[PDB]
């Protein structure tokens, strides 16, 4: 919930800067694309250590 909700508020800061010039098309792009690698690893290292620390 916590690391998932902070990617839906980090999307509106690479949106944020799609309005302001800093991010074209295609850099936001790839800022929103490792975004979701981001959350993809924080979600996964999530899952392991959460088996570990309760119920092994």
């Amino acid at each position: 919930q916590r690391y998932l909700e902070e990617a839906d508020r980090k999307l509106r800061q690479i949106e944020q800067a799609y309005e302001m010039g800093f991010l074209t098309d295609r850099e936001r792009y790839d800022q929103v694309i490792q975004l979701w690698t981001e959350t993809t690893e924080k979600v996964t290292q999530a899952v392991f250590k959460n088996f570990e620390e309760n119920y092994p």
